[PDB]
């Protein structure tokens, strides 16, 4: 069932912002790791006095860096007269961030008809206002309310390039890097109470309960109307024989915040071989694989969907493989991004569900916590 | 001339610490950039509830880089109980120093023969205690005294495996690479003053000055007793027609403290065709290319060392040559390695000087700021 009660027009998942110390080095270690391109820069050498910004980007997925200049470069200007290209930045609370939570996801951006109008009815049905709307050179209005923690759910709209005061990068440094990533698909918070988060995020936007189907997490998803902007939100389940992990986010990150982005690949194949190949050498680490059990147990799951061959270039790679009533997920996670055992991506493929895909088609496998309990068990023998 | 005036046994360098926000992807990015393996750790998997410290090493090439936990995780923990493995760590003291100057180095640390009594003279003879010897399970002592700004000179020595709770890397997180980096030779500091610091410095290690041959600049060059640890310093020239990079840096860095690091490589030709390989794929950039005049005017200067072939390999990486009255200098300089304009490092390799080779064969490259000027104005023609 979906009711289709968004309080105001949402198109697609627009960006992630990520505040970091400094954004050279992450942006840098992110996009060899990741394969995305130096897309776009706001900084000193594009008269921004205030942050460094830098924009990667593979497909329609946008991550962006930013971390603070010295104040003292921008001590004489005035909101009325910043050189700030995000004139939500603040140095204060960039600092604050980053000493609290360490390397995370400042801002869930998302592309809306009208900012102003979304930012107005959001704070109308209860949303914490974070930063008022703003026209930035008459052509993109941005707008922040809090969405839990420190991180921000930011609305982004276009009158007709990423956003005026950025750059396109000289090609020279922007190498084409491509591993298939295509698109956010998911964008999931941890929280210590799930039913307040939830109660105040669907407040706010109308976004609905998306359909699904001890572990130490109880979850649910929040979803626009037609389920492409989907909010997952975890919340721990205390007293497990094992420590919820969830509950270990919480204290290492000081507080609720963005867990996992799950990023889609057109070719899940490609693109985990071509990270694997760069794990060791400045890229990312995946979770350790399921035991070979796991894998002679997906031809009863799932052997009607792959064949004998791509499920076992799942296993050469650690794909993780769930189904609905509706599609197959193919998944895999990373190890956590940076120092703290906090924020960690997904990369994920779907298959079923076509009409265009679906959003969601094959859930977000729920049913894999279960199939590796099994396999582990099995493994074990 | 050389007094030879050492008020303390000193070795050679040891290892330069970086303090950052986040250890863990500068690592990645400094590893894949500069060819550099994972060597040791420590952080919460070696039971660090402090601090992640993760060492990169090529050759004797020691980096190692530092960023502090949430100060809940050791909350409980008192100096005699702590699980720090560098008991001078300080999560305030490592904020303030990242807020204030951004990421750079914290830590010039040189091997000496015994810690304890370096500090002891240090002090004794005006060096400013910035942490007190301290032994690591009764194996190595460990102590610090300001040397410019923020950054400290770090003693180290050993009874008889970087330090104490440092935990080898597993060798499948540990890949082998090596694009020829093979030893710190200098690491240079940025001052308002220069007669101020050289004193303070020479006064308290009784390093000697250097002996060498408007451009923004002063410098001189403090050295031990073999010549082997080399400290350069810099103060900027003001009211030159353009600006003084000192100046900038002093800015931009929020006062003094370390600008670069010189890297020897055993063959700084493979050296440079793999970070070149790598600059916009993660790595490092590379100041802009003398124009071809600096080449051609080449065989004049050192067609006596390199042949026209060794000048033409020079030409494709952009390599540039000074000559000392005792040897050559092939050396290179990368863009700033972090967001702000401050922190670079030089690749260098020297010719000559052998007897093993004399530190500091060839000089430090000043006859190039008036070559690369006659350079610029001949291709201009
Ligand atoms: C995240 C996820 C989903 C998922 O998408 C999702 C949604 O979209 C919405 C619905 C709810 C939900 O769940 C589905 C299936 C998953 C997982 C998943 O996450 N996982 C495994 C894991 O645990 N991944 C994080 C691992 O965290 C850590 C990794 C590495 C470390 C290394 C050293 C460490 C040292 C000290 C403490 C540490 C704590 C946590 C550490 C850690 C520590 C899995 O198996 N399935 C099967
Ligand atoms: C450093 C050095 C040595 C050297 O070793 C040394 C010693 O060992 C001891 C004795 C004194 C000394 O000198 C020798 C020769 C050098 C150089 C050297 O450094 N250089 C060129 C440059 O200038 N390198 C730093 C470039 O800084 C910047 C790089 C890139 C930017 C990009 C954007 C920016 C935007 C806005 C502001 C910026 C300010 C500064 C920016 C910058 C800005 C050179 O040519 N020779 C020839
Ligand atoms: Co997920
Ligand atoms: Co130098």
């Amino acid at each position: 069932k979906n009711p289709k009660s968004d309080k105001f027009k949402v198109k697609r998942f627009h960006h992630i912002e990520f505040w970091c110390g400094d954004a050279t080095n992450v942006a840098r270690r992110f996009s060899w790791g990741l394969g995305m391109r130096f897309s776009a820069k706001s900084d000193l050498s594009t008269g921004n006095m205030v942050h460094a910004s830098y924009l990667l980007t593979s497909g329609d997925l946008r991550f962006l860096f930013t971390a603070p200049y010295s104040p003292s470069l921008s001590a004489g200007e005035i909101k009325p007269t910043t050189t700030a290209s995000i004139p939500s930045f603040d140095h204060g609370s960039c600092r604050s961030f980053f000493s609290s939570h360490g390397l995370g996801v400042r801002a869930v951006a998302i592309e809306v008809e009208d900012a102003e109008s979304a930012f107005s009815i959001s704070v109308a049905n209860g949303a914490i206002p974070s930063s008022p709307p703003i026209v930035l050179n008459e052509a993109v209005t941005i707008a922040e309310v809090k969405l839990y923690g420190d991180v921000v759910l930011r609305y982004v709209s276009y009158k007709a390039e990423f956003l005026p005061g950025f750059e396109r990068v000289e090609d020279a440094s922007s190498f084409p890097l491509d591993y298939g990533i295509r698109r956010l698909d998911h964008a999931v918070g941890n929280v210590p109470e799930l039913g307040p988060a939830l109660t105040y995020v669907a407040g706010f936007t109308g976004f609905h309960q998306f359909a699904e189907f001890e572990s130490g997490l109880n979850s649910a998803v929040l979803a626009s109307n037609d389920e492409m902007v989907l909010l997952p939100i975890n919340e721990p389940v205390h007293g497990t024989k094992r420590k919820s992990q969830i509950q270990t986010y919480l204290e290492h990150n000081e507080g609720a915040g963005l867990q996992h982005l799950a990023l889609m690949s057109e070719d899940i194949f490609r693109t985990l071989r071509e990270m694997r190949k760069r794990s060791s050498i400045g890229g990312f680490d995946f979770m350790p694989s399921p035991p070979p059990t796991y894998y002679q147990n997906l031809k009863k799951r799932v052997g009607d969907v792959l064949s004998d061959d791509q499920i076992k270039e799942c296993e050469e790679l650690g794909i993780l493989v769930d189904r609905d009533d509706q599609g197959t997920l193919l998944q895999i996670f990373t190890k956590p991004l940076g120092d703290r055992p906090t924020i960690f991506i997904e990369i994920i493929q779907r298959v079923g569900c076509m009409m265009y895909q679906s959003g969601g088609c094959g859930g977000f496998g729920k049913g894999n916590f279960s199939e590796l309990f099994k396999s582990i068990e099995e493994y074990e023998k």
